[PDB]
RNA sequence: ACAU
DNA sequence: CGATGT
């Protein structure tokens, strides 16, 4: 209903899906870019959305921030709640890196705690999430 | 049918 | 038009 401006917004960007994947996190109130992941040669949109949320959790935890996180990805929000990224991407030599990062992100979720609310950014009501890459 |  | 997901 109401945007919680005191929050962190995250999003994936890609070149192809599957394709080159990156993500970033921004201050929802200002749009200041707070973190950016170096592009990963092959991944899916949903793996990147997932990595973005988990990086957000780790970012906020390290700084002792109780801000919520916004993501526009129903899939990734669920994967984080489940602590399991049910990606269909083949595991091969090409996808080894993204799968390592995903597996490690899951491992982090299974060994740490957080109270960070993970909230759905309501794109249909509010427009693109502020971390969007402006490519669509 | 909804979310990317 | 193609793909990733619940
Ligand atoms: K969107
Ligand atoms: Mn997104
Ligand atoms: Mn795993
Ligand atoms: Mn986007
Ligand atoms: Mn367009
Ligand atoms: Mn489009």
């Amino acid at each position: 209903e109401e945007i919680i401006w005191e929050s962190l917004s995250v999003d994936v960007g890609s070149q192809g899906n599957p394709g080159i994947v990156e993500y970033k996190g921004v201050d929802t109130k200002t749009g200041e870019v707070l973190f950016e992941r170096e592009p990963i040669p092959i991944g899916t949109n949903n793996m990147g959305e997932f990595l973005a949320i988990v990086h957000g959790l780790r970012y906020l935890k390290e700084r002792n921030s109780r801000k919520p996180i916004y993501s526009d990805s129903q899939t990734a929000i669920k994967w984080v709640k489940d602590k399991k990224a049910k990606s269909t991407l083949v595991r091969n030599e090409e996808t080894a890196l993204i799968w390592k990062l995903v597996d490690e992100a899951e491992e982090w979720l299974n060994t740490h705690t957080y109270e960070t609310p993970i909230l759905k950014w309501q794109t249909d009501k509010w427009g693109e999430i502020k971390a969007d890459y402006g490519r669509k």
